[PDB]
């Protein structure tokens, strides 16, 4: 089994103990680890933080101590302009150009591979993102004949039934991608005025018309589609969505009045990590959908669609069960990788708990 665990470069930043550079990473935690997210310039990948070649070193160097590590670099991202993507995909030689330059670009900052993060591609990209994928891979076939370890090719793609239909011709990247990592966790949001969560594991009958925004829907859609199993990763959240209740409702459907106050350390309305919900639980109501298998939690106006170390064994234990290839975190940083908020003594104990439960038989 994969454990494939992403670091995000804006995470150091972060004040006070938020602050997580590479080396706070537990080099035996995961099997790849995924630097976010590399840049593109002038068609050729590039970097973005202005330390980033400093921080490709320290993350490398991690396997120092591990050498079955793996690591790679994602281009992409949720704020990078899909447009940027598209751009550069439909035309045969801005995309040459830019694969051309990838493999050079690895070597040199000692990545093992370069992982997709196109989101999302439209219905006119679908087949440009194959052809991305395919030359891609080619490139990364032929550059393995100089000796060295051939490079490893994934991507990151919507679990989203409308979105998967949509962009990607899951059937034709499969058999070219090494992995694909399924982002199976912004199901609901706060785009929606009403309170849900965002990772469910299965549909619970209660109140549908969804039925298709859930991680159990969207792996065997992927799997009807045609990908294999031993190269579907399941992503799992460390971060939970927040909302701002409208009235004095909690229960399913509650009115929502926009999104929740931010994070004394991750600073962006929405969204918390796993460590500061730890510290927003004392005081706090929990409950759990037990359709669903999942928590929330509700304190004052503040109502918290999150992830806890049950709910995460639990689609570990899922993934096992459907034999996948294994789970994606996101993110490291988000975890408590400094293991003094969440209680019981221990460096990172949601993506911990997933592999206690990998590491089983
Ligand atoms: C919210 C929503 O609806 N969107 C979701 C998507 O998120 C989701 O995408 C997938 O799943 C992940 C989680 O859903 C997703 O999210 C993450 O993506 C974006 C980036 O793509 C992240 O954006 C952060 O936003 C930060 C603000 O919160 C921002 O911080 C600023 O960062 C800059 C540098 O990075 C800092 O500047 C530096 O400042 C110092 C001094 O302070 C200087 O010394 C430096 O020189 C400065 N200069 C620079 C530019 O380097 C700055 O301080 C900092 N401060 C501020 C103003 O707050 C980050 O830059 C930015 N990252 C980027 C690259 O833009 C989100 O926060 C992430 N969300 C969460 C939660 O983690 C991923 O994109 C995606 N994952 C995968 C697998 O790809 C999709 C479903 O896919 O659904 C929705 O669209
Ligand atoms: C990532 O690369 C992009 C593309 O090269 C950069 O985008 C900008 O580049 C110029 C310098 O800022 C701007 O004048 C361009 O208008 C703008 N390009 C586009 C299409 O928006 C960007 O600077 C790089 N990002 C980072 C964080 O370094």
């Amino acid at each position: 089994y994969k454990l494939i665990c992403y670091y995000t470069s804006w995470s150091q930043y972060r004040e006070g103990d938020g602050s997580c550079f590479p080396d706070a990473i537990d080099p035996f935690l995961c099997t790849h680890v995924i630097y976010s997210f590399a840049n593109i310039s002038n068609n050729e990948i590039d970097t973005w933080e202005w330390n980033d070649v400093t921080l490709y070193d320290t993350l490398n160097t991690l396997k120092n101590r591990n050498p079955k590590l793996k690591t790679l670099l994602s281009v992409g991202g949720w704020n990078f302009g899909p447009e940027r993507f598209s751009a550069i995909a439909s035309k045969t030689q801005s995309r040459r150009t830019f694969i051309k330059s990838v493999p050079p670009f690895l070597r040199t900052h000692g990545f093992d591979g370069l992982d997709l993060a196109w989101l999302y591609p439209g219905r006119r990209d679908k087949r440009h993102l194959t052809t991305l994928v395919k030359e891609m891979k080619a490139e990364f076939i032929r550059e393995a004949q100089a000796g060295t370890e051939q490079l490893l090719l994934s991507a990151a793609v919507s679990a989203g039934k409308i979105a998967i239909d949509r962009g990607y011709d899951i059937a034709q990247i499969s058999r070219h991608l090494d992995f694909i990592s399924l982002l199976t966790y912004d199901f609901h949001g706060a785009w929606r005025q009403t309170v849900g969560h965002h990772s469910p594991l299965f549909a619970g009958n209660e109140d549908a018309s969804s039925r298709f925004s859930n991680a159990d829907y969207a792996v065997s859609y992927m799997l009807r589609l045609g990908a294999p199993a031993n190269k579907l990763v399941m992503g799992i959240p460390t971060f939970g969505r927040s909302f701002t209740l409208a009235s004095s409702k909690t229960d399913v459907g509650a009115p929502v009045s926009g999104p929740g106050v931010p994070g004394r350390f991750t600073k962006e309305k929405g969204i918390l990590a796993y460590y500061e919900i730890c510290d927003f639980l004392h005081g706090a109501t929990t409950h759990r959908f037990r359709d669903q298998q999942v928590p929330y939690a509700t304190k004052g106006n503040q109502w918290v669609a999150y992830d806890d170390q049950e709910s995460v064994k639990n689609k570990a234990r899922y993934l096992k069960n459907r034999q996948l290839a294994g789970a994606m975190v996101w993110a490291l940083d988000l975890d408590d990788f400094r293991g003094t908020f969440c209680g019981q003594n221990l460096t990172f104990p949601l993506t911990s708990a997933v592999k206690d439960v990998l590491a089983e038989v």
